[PDB]
């Protein structure tokens, strides 16, 4: 039970820009003393992985609301290929963070007609 995570997904055909929307997560595990987590969202796609962004780190709760957004400039011809990491870590000051759960998204199941917006069950990591 690594609880579950509320994202959204748009395509910026006009720029070639992946808009990955970190809205909310639910259900966390407890990582910390004291029944909480310091959770932040880890985002970035596969293979790239050197191009990284971090939600704000939303401390003591396990059901953190982020409303952030993040852009990915990817070129069309590039993006079928392509997999979406949302990694929810635990922040901590003292040591390496350890992941909670994480969800991936291959770039080529998503209908990238319309905005979309969806709740998926994180993944151990």
């Amino acid at each position: 039970k690594l609880g579950k995570l509320q994202y959204s997904l748009d395509y910026d055909f006009q720029n070639n820009q992946l808009l990955v929307g970190i809205i909310q997560a639910a259900e966390l595990p407890a990582l910390d003393m004291g029944g909480t987590s310091d959770p932040y969202v880890k985002v970035f796609l596969l293979p790239d992985k050197k191009k990284k962004f971090e939600t704000k780190v939303h401390r003591k709760t396990l059901n953190p609301v982020f409303n952030e957004q993040f852009t990915f400039k990817v070129p069309y011809s590039e993006l079928g290929g392509k997999t979406l990491v949302m990694a929810v870590y635990d922040f901590d000051r003292f040591s390496k963070h350890d992941i909670i759960g994480e969800f991936k998204v291959p770039m080529n199941t998503v209908d990238f007609g319309h905005v979309t917006e969806e709740w998926r069950d994180l993944q151990s990591a």
